């Protein structure tokens, strides 16, 4: 089966911008979900090998993570706050296509949303 490379997580022919949006997003609301005790699973793409999900990339075509995300915002990756909710909405919708109901991962990722939707409802506005 085997992993994919990682999300990209740089790009040097995008223009960059630090903004109040995007610098809650990693100071606030990223660091939060980080920090939870559901978080690790989450903290790195999914290793396929390692965990003996050999079907994992075939089933997701659109792998995304809070250690890309965290890069992504570390290396100034977004333009737009969007791309970044985009990216955890990404995430979590992976997890429950993939994983089985009930299963301990999908309801840690159902606690980490409500988490995250909690903290985005306090976005700084787009100015
Ligand atoms: C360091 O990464 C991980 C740590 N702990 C757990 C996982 C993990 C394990 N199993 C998954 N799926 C199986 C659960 C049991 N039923 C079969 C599928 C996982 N699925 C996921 O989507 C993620 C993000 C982690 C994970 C990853």
């Amino acid at each position: 089966s085997m992993n994919p490379p990682p999300p990209e997580t740089s790009n040097p022919n995008k223009p960059k911008r630090q903004t109040n949006q995007l610098q809650y997003l990693l100071r606030v609301v990223l660091k939060t979900l980080w920090k939870h005790k559901f978080a690790w699973p989450f903290q790195q793409p999914v290793d396929a090998v390692k965990l003996n999900l050999p079907d994992y990339y075939k089933i997701i075509k659109t792998p995304m993570d809070m250690g890309t995300i965290k890069k992504r915002l570390e290396n100034n990756y977004y333009w737009n706050a969007q791309e970044c909710i985009q990216d955890f909405n990404t995430m979590f919708t992976n997890c429950y296509i993939y994983n089985k109901p009930g299963d301990d991962i999908v309801l840690m990722a159902e606690a980490l949303e409500k988490l995250f939707l909690q903290k985005i409802n306090e976005l700084p506005t787009e100015e």
